[PDB]
């Protein structure tokens, strides 16, 4: 999986040709504050790390908040920013700057991806991609924050479970931990690039639905690779571009129907 | 990968079945104690069932989702209906009788199969099993059985390459009759595509999200997939029966995760407000 | 406007237990089927089981609901959700649908003595019997409500359950002697319903109201806490609220499903 | 009998609608700040909007039922038919609105949270001492770019032929919010549930707008604010040949918002679902 450079005069080209093959693209050098990032994932982990965090606890109705790890308990901890959303005061600024940033970013990638493709791919799509998800009300932040092993606790081969992302596309920045990987077409898993600096964009099921196969959602997940450090704090900040429910993605599904579809497939009640 | 077809009869059939469990995902038996004329006969009733208006009576109730699911509501509309059997949910008074006698066959088929996967698991997987895997589903609100129907294709309607999208399952296992209709397909560890045998009297389980996660991914959750291969008749329907038995809710899976936090999980990775 | 206890085992008490739904929402029967030391031995178990740790490993399934809610800003009450086909601890598990059963049972006997003394022009907007409507149904809910005693500096108010309306079919409770229920009257007073042991207390909701078009209605009632209220002691109380199979047809505008799905848009429900 | 219409433009306006909220839990005002010809241009335009199929292109989202909601007609086991006597579009801000509609609904909804961010500023000013201290933040705090508040279009369409029009509207019933906000348009028939067991009229002239507190201000002002029982009737005299638009706003809280020491909006709200029995 090569890293393309967001400033290359071919970059749009390649960018998409990586999505198309892999389901994946990678770029460096790209337009988002990297010192805003850095800040971000500062003042998240004194968030995680404080008690103050509680008073946060996710609204059961809306599922805007924040998740603690719990009887059983998960691995991560998490919190779910929407511009809608309850966010505490101190961090409202930075993340809702950092959400904008990178829905601008999203929707130039998205642009690219509908002037390579096809003119047959092209007239799928019901409307433009980029107004797919302006202002879409699903559109989710993920602040997601694995803790420290304790003492006895040990780490697993896999942090991550292999799955693919439903929505229409995710951007994501990397920390330079090693471990986030993508199923390749003959059953092996490719290594994304995580330097500093690189943002990670993939495909998800519903722009997979919406260009007939043409662009495929991937499989992919996060391993501890040998010498992972298991008393490290790991932040990371996914955004996940939903398209507006309404949308049509092609002549079998909305965005809406798409999701009920899932969920009488899972057999939630 | 080869997709071997077992019979259910022979001395060695559990361990070879969870064997097959073990590398691919899927287990195929064949020679089951599960009548054959039951099951075509459920056929032929649900066949004429969504071939009636009168089945509108049925839609769906929409705070359990038990019932019938149209194709559609400028418009969209899916290539399948289908209708969502539950022993508490509504059912049809014509149907009920034969769908919860096989409901009820099934299910003590995948009960005595969960005893042979427990049984043959080693003894590092099996300490993992917070219950035994039969009592993880014995009276089951959660258990769905899906009767799914693709109608004919109407005139100068297409069909596709792929009927069912590649996925993976999510609940504890999953069991399904065949009948002679090629397609069903599940991927190898290579990247490519077995093909399921699925000659009348062959019964198809595989594992699901729940029991990879049950068993320390020990069993593995495998993506499949339906085909429409070369020949495919598109003005024929289609009917399936497959059954998906679920955990109850507060089944311990593992340090990590009860049913109930994996599912609220998945929805939430999924982001479903 | 009064309301009378009614003796379950006289030659009319039927027809006086209707004529008092359709007066005031509410019937109160005395000497019914339902074995008292059935009700005491539930009421001593789940109050163990409510004042003890092993709570907490029933923590209500997310997804469904059933199991124990907490207290868990904290309210005053605790409760357990007990469906037939949900989650029960073992050992409470054998009198609790028996009790389950029970109740059912005269629900259903109830139901038909509201049809037989309902004039012909209500009866003919039932769409199916009235017991039918109940029969199985996978949505009737049994509710164990627990009001832990007050805590050191904690005050009890007037109102232990604020007035209210059920949107069921129709809620069957036993009392226990503790005064406190009450039902708005037609002049906007407030008539206690008798609560002696022995009594089961039954009214109409909302959805069969509508079922029968406004023939018998469904009544605000409410909870207070009378003077000399033992602050000290636990309350426990075992309504059963009996609902519909959600594709009932209730009337030429809803079905039970869409009665529900109504009101939750009415509430601004996501 | 009947509630006192209060002028907006009156001096002890503020004053006399806090006791009429008090007393009764709804308040009348006629002047208003909101102009008049924005709420006519909007009933226009939506009962065109319902008046023609195109409506169905919004039918609403199932995952968060914003958009259009009709009347279907379902057929029964017995050939009976099932069919609500109203259809209906939530509308908010982060939802979908058809485009031609949108400027002047937003324009509305926005003015109609303007009005009733100033009455709730009201509410608290007339508050006793006692009341204020049981406000967990002000008022107005409480709906700021509240994500609950919905605006509800609330369509009737006529009847034809032999089709019979009920005694009763809309049933008797209490809104579970903050408070709500409605304008009227001289169809009487709206009432409100006195004290004595008795239904008053409320003065529905073009013009006026009714107030409502909801169960979440009685519980944040413990009790000192009613939520009363409201209903619509057809009085004698209502014809049934004629649509009825109507826009009631409801105003909710943020989910985090305490309201008391015994809830948080959002547990208020799981507790309703608990106590109805929704799985
Ligand atoms: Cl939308
Ligand atoms: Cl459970
Ligand atoms: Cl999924
Ligand atoms: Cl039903
Ligand atoms: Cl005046
Ligand atoms: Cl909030
Ligand atoms: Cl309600």
């Amino acid at each position: 999986l090569e890293t393309i450079d967001y400033r290359a005069a071919d970059s749009a080209k390649r960018f998409v040709e990586s999505l198309r093959e892999t389901g994946f693209g990678v770029l460096s050098n790209h337009p988002i504050d990297k010192e805003l990032v850095e800040r971000i994932y500062t003042e998240w982990q004194a968030f995680f790390n404080s008690e103050a965090k509680n008073e946060f606890m996710f609204n059961r109705e809306t599922h805007d908040g924040f998740f603690p790890a719990s009887t059983v308990k998960d691995i991560k901890e998490y919190y779910h920013v929407y511009p809608w959303g309850r966010i505490p005061d101190s961090l409202r600024a930075n993340i809702l700057a950092y959400y904008e940033k990178a829905n601008t970013l999203a929707s130039e990638l998205l642009e690219w991806i509908e002037t390579y493709s096809p003119d047959e791919i092209k007239a799928k799509f019901s409307i433009p991609l980029p107004e797919m998800i302006a202002n879409s009300h699903k559109t989710l932040l993920r602040i997601l924050h694995y803790p420290p092993m304790t003492g006895d606790e040990e780490m697993g081969a896999i942090r991550a479970a292999a799955h693919e992302d439903i929505n229409l596309i995710t951007v994501l920045p990397t920390a330079n931990e090693p471990g986030l990987q993508v199923k390749a077409k003959d059953g092996s898993w490719l290594d994304v690039p995580s330097d500093f600096g690189n943002i990670i964009i993939n495909i998800g099921d519903m722009l997979q639905e919406a260009s007939d196969g043409y662009f495929p959602s991937t499989s992919h997940r996060v391993i501890n690779p040998e010498g992972t450090d298991k008393t490290k704090s790991r932040i990371s900040l996914p955004l996940f571009l939903h398209p507006h429910p309404s949308v049509v993605l092609s002549e079998r599904y909305t965005a809406d129907s798409y999701l009920m579809e899932r969920l009488r497939e899972l057999g939630v009640l």
